[PDB]
């Protein structure tokens, strides 16, 4: 069309500024109703593609890889995702001591599954698809793909002819989705402009005071996470870090602007295609990654728990701090669903951190974080989306 | 089977008489529980086919036409649909002055979007399909069809092979639906018999009095609409009017008997196929037409607003009358959904006509219209369905 | 893997014993939360496959059989299913006089559709699939299959090419489900172990007393049903009874263990494939059979009505007894849906048997049956699943 | 025997609804006289 | 007066407890919520 990747940067910088201006003069609503819609439409289109592209891609990927292999890749990636997720909150806490974000806050307070695994097996695969539901889709999509392999090896040609057909056909759909992700991308500059403008209009005005301290703490945390873990692990597995960022650029910017791992999945999955990773590998991991792995979100969980505990002048035993890591890692898997999951998890860490949300001051401090949540979420997600790409590139390198 | 198109006329004439008899003797319920079901079953079958036939046909159509072309055809048709819709209410009003339907009615009364466009983009195409949802389907079906074109041009043969497959396969389904629409048609005589019998049993008994005047006004309005606009525009674009009616006959009769533009879409879409219009053209316009364009319904909206305003001896400023047109045109697009949309729109024109529905006399008059709604709706729909066919034949002629 | 069919028997015998032990010591809950889940996962997997495997298989079957033929086979099987169902309750009653199960129970009590056919026609085929809904699926699947035949006879090759494709592709999916049903089967021994263990834990402890008498009466009833009707009708149609049981063995054991006709439908449909019955025949009848025909459940309905009527010392006129048969046969078709349908039907026979459930003693006796319901349901289902297989083998023999 | 659900039956009913107070005023003044009268008569019998 | 003349429109188509209630169960409750009849009863 015109510039194109700049087009996005022009829109992002220009937007986040125009929004910050508009917001300061109390036009946040004016934006919301006039500007924000154009952003939605971007997210809309992306969502749309997810379900076919996840489904179709995985059948094909799973068909054209060995079974034990997924086994490998699965175990690898699951083990990966957890180490990065666990490590990432520890870097959050480390970032949280560096900036003391709960200083003042001159206020205080005293006071006091199997089913989930079962659910991965959809009872209606059609039903599965139809209502969002990424995980049961992943499950069935692999089962289907594997099946197909066995059908094309079958002695009967009349059989392999149907199996080939169905495969091709599914790939048709799969491929055609990658096609559309480029379409949907061309509207990305316009889309991106509206998304960040709206978020700066909403919670720009908020980054003032001790709340800037928490934001800075997160964002340095994320920047540090990328260089200390992702760049280190990329070098350590013989893949060039700076080339990676060239490739992931759209995935990463879309992730940052939408704040939806799910929503950004077709961009992320096109990036892995263009990096020339096999469908067998990314098709299984990236969608598993959208739901299982939430590194960047788990980082900010770490720093926010501190903001609140510092706020009330809570001890926060060093022994306690590691339980912050454990639960918030357990929480990210548990909140696969990204509807302000970040704030939910937070409410959760406090349910077990011992600080009841019902107590006003605990609420008060939570309230503040709520006012800054998108600003955090944008970052947290771009780190989340890099996390999977990285893992997937590493796990692909081992094959 | 037996006669066949007569079979329908025998059933229609025979039915609408038998129903009118049964009704006069208060057997309207007897009919309802014994006869009407047979009519349902006809509507049923038709419904069923819509979703696949709309979706499948459009992917193929959109695949096998130029992109800018849809652009053209879309603009053409959208512009068309509005002129015909706007014009049609003016002919309603013109018909409404001709017959004064609110004479007596010797009673009086005094007293005093973005989101929508967003919604066209489905977030789950599967979900879209599953729950009725024709528009988001139309969107995604075009997106898919276009994508496919680009896939069959791709340098990689392994690609074009999948794309071809998926295309073919979709057309298989598409074609197969046209197949079934002839099946479903063979039961049309029986189906038609029950539908009109039921409607004459229910609101035959009602066409007495000033209510006949509104009915006559509508029906002449519709007859006039066909000759003054559809026949005039057919000649004016070099297509033979009398031949058109030969072709549209089933589409038209089904439309009249069912009262669902949606429901009648497979018949209408088969009629366009048999007229030899390209799938690229009718596949996009006819389903758009089912929801956007409601000429015949908008005509009766015009005449009914008058019945009510005359009823209360309201001024109805000539300046006011044009706002009747504007809102009722804006309303037909808004109530794409045909569950007694006609009566809903009417309630809406009054919400803005200034006559509150809460006032008993305003309600009283409204009530009367309610009692005659099907009798109007049958007509109004047969005009609606001709409207799209015509538009689609004209737009096709331009290509 | 390892043994395999024994693997199932080892797990069944070992489980039903281990469960009975664990239950007697009040660990029923311990089982429920620790063991039962492994059983679920088995049912889960089987369910999943049903919808595609029913749908895909039938399109193909219906495509590749004559229309009038389904006509035949449908009529045959419908007439079959009813005779077997009617007969089976008469054998229940005959079994109920043999064992007097309402003896003591030294307690007494005195005191005092079209729509359904319409529903078979889905309005959204996609919607049909998506939400369970087997029947409207069957309907549309046949309509689709037949359609396709007509498309491959069509003069235009470009047509037959799509029709072939779509067919192939659907068969791909169909075949692939059969593939997965073997997968799902390999986990059957583990699956079966949890299912029966949980049911013995829950209602083992209950088979004590007059309740054993009803259980025995049912179970002899089912054993008798197989030999007196299924074996007799197999010989009488020239098919070897003992070979049948060899083939049906997985179908029958899965049916017994899950208690879901629906759930066991992919095993049952694989058994008919491996018996070499045509897809045209079993594809239409076995799914119809999962919902229409419930012989074994209707047998225990017959014996339970007696338990309760004996309990209160009700007359139970011999004329009354036949109305027990009629309604309980009408009830099985009516409760196609297997969520404890058996107890629902029972509540229904009493709604019309004259004994109101509201009366405590009527309830009391009902309560007892509720406590034994699974133990009965297991049996009743394994007879239900045999019922269709048999019918299907017989109707297949006539072709 | 005239069901209110039938629109025209409703329509006519609607009209009456619009005049209901005008009727109710009168209807009540006659209602209140009714008891007073009855009460005066029954009092006269004692 | 023929009041349904026109109206040029047409249409075809197709206790013990109460006595018990007079006896309030709470006279105070009776008073408190409107309730004229049970009041009359108790008052007598
Ligand atoms: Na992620
Ligand atoms: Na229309
Ligand atoms: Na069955």
């Amino acid at each position: 069309e015109y510039p194109v990747l700049q087009k996005i940067l022009i829109g992002l910088i220009l937007g986040a500024i125009v929004g910050l201006i508009l917001g300061h003069y109390g036009y946040a609503h004016a934006v919301h109703t006039y500007v924000k819609p154009f952003g939605d439409l971007f997210v809309r289109l992306l969502k749309m593609l997810v379900m076919p592209i996840v489904f179709a891609s995985l059948v094909v990927g799973a068909a054209s890889i060995s079974p034990a292999r997924l086994g490998r890749v699965g175990v690898k990636i699951v083990v990966y995702y957890l180490l990065t997720s666990a490590f990432a909150v520890t870097l959050g806490i480390i970032m949280a001591r560096l900036f003391n974000p709960g200083a003042g806050i001159h206020l205080a307070v005293g006071g006091q599954l199997v089913h989930i695994l079962l659910d991965i097996v959809p009872t209606n695969p059609f039903g599965a698809l139809a209502n969002g539901q990424v995980l049961p889709t992943i499950f069935f999509a692999i089962i289907l793909g594997i099946a197909i392999t066995y059908l094309m090896n079958s002695e009967n040609e009349k059989v392999r002819k149907s199996a080939e057909t169905l495969l091709d056909a599914i790939n048709g759909l799969a491929e055609a989705m990658y096609k559309i992700v480029n379409g949907v991308m061309q509207y990305a500059p316009i889309g991106v402009f509206a998304l960040i403008a709206y978020v700066m209009a909403e919670q720009g005005v908020h980054v003032v005071g001790e709340l800037a301290k928490v934001t800075a703490a997160v964002y340095v945390g994320l920047t540090l996470q990328i260089l200390l873990v992702y760049f280190v692990l990329l070098k350590i597995y013989g893949i060039d870090p700076i080339s990676f960022i060239k490739h992931a650029k759209d995935a990463m910017l879309t992730a940052f602007v939408t704040r939806s791992s799910s929503g950004t999945l077709p961009v992320t999955m096109r990036v892995a295609k263009e990096m020339g990773i096999s469908e067998g590998i990314y098709s299984f991991t990236l969608p598993l990654g959208a739901t299982i792995n939430m590194d960047g979100t788990a980082l900010y969980q770490g720093v926010c728990t501190f903001f609140i505990a510092n706020a009330l002048g809570s001890h926060l035993t060093v022994g306690q701090q590691l339980t912050i890591v454990l639960t918030a890692v357990l929480a990210s898997i548990g909140t696969a669903g990204v509807p302000g999951a970040g704030a939910i998890m937070l409410a959760m860490v406090l349910h077990s951190v011992g600080l009841p949300l019902t107590d006003p001051n605990v609420a008060a401090a939570y309230a503040m974080i709520l006012g800054i949540d998108a600003i955090l979420d944008m970052g947290r997600t771009m780190v989340n989306v890099t996390g999977d790409l990285t893992g997937t590139a590493i796990v692909a390198k081992t094959e």
